[PDB]
């Protein structure tokens, strides 16, 4: 797998982004702009696994307790209905792990710094603090944090990590499994996209990843998962 191909990816796409891998903590840069990848941005839809993490260890849910919409008009048409914890983190539905945000409280969620998670602040405001910031993690932080998780490693409860884990499947196909998380902080300039997970390959092996990417409103969903997928490809992982 060269490590010029991926620069004619990021190339055509007409972005600036960089591709983290990690195989048992050997860690290879991939980007047409590898600087990216030492630089903390906030993490936004990502969150929602630490998220998940710390209110499940706190017993301040359950993978069952389903929430009631209460008929706000939200972003997308997709999260205006009742779900678990699992369905609005496949469908990143931001108002539910917002309540959940604020049964955690900020003293109890400022955990972020047992777990040394990015900056490890997180302001006055427990419901936006990993939206404009002062929350803000590196490409590197975030593959090391998904490969503990998958490894099943982070400073929590066994159980705890598997239920986030069988939150977070996408993709199962040929025996491999690709787990992950998407993000977008559109509110911020410039934009940033995320693509954060791993790969479970047949043979119980683990490659973990973190794409991160600048962001344009005119850009597809799709230009994230389109842009890993043949990365993970090339580098003969899948
Ligand atoms: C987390 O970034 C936000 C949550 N996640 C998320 C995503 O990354 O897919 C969307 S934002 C993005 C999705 N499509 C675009 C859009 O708004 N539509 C075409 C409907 C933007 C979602 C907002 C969280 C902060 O809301």
């Amino acid at each position: 797998g060269h490590n010029q191909v991926i620069h004619q990816y990021f190339d055509e796409k007409n972005t600036s982004g960089v591709l983290v891998i990690q195989t048992d903590k050997k860690i290879n840069l991939y980007g047409n702009a590898l600087s990216r990848a030492n630089t903390e941005y906030v993490p936004a839809s990502t969150f929602k696994m630490l998220n998940a993490l710390i209110g499940l260890e706190n017993q301040k849910t359950d993978i069952n307790e389903i929430f009631k919409w209460k008929g706000e008009k939200r972003s997308a048409t997709a999260w205006e209905k009742d779900m678990t914890l699992g369905e609005a983190m496949k469908l990143s539905a931001v108002p539910v792990y917002q309540e959940l945000a604020r049964r955690i409280g900020l003293d109890l969620m400022q955990e972020v710094k047992r777990i040394g998670f990015g900056n490890a602040e997180i302001g006055q405001q427990v419901d936006n603090f990993w939206l404009v910031g002062p929350l803000k993690v590196t490409p590197i932080q975030e593959v090391e944090f998904v490969s503990q998780l998958a490894h099943t490693q982070l400073p929590f409860s066994e159980k705890v990590q598997a239920n986030v884990k069988n939150m977070l499947l996408l993709e199962e196909s040929n025996g491999y499994k690709i787990f992950g998380k998407t993000g977008w902080a559109a509110d911020i300039k410039p934009q940033v996209g995320w693509l954060t997970g791993w790969v479970e390959q047949p043979d119980g092996k683990i490659v973990a990843f973190a794409l991160n990417m600048e962001m344009r409103s005119e850009m597809p969903a799709s230009i994230r998962n389109e842009l890993l997928m043949k990365s993970l490809k090339q580098l003969n992982i899948i």
